[PDB]
C-alpha cells in the first residue's frame, strides 16, 4: 500500500 502512494514520489 505505501509503495502505491509512494511512486507519485
Ligand atoms: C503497497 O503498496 C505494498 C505493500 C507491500 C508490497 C510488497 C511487495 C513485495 C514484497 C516482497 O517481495 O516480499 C518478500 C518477502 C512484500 N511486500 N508491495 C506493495
Ligand atoms: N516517486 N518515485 C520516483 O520518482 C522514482 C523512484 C525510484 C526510481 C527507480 C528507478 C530505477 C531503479 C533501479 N533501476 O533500480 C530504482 N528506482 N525511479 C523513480
Ligand atoms: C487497496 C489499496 C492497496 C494498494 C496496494 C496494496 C494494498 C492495498
Ligand atoms: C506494489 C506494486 C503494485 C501496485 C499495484 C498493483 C500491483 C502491484
Ligand atoms: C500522481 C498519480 C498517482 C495517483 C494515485 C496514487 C499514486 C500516484
Ligand atoms: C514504487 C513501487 C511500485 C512498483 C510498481 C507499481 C507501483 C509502485
Amino acid at each position: 500500500l505505501a509503495a502505491a502512494l509512494a511512486q507519485a514520489l
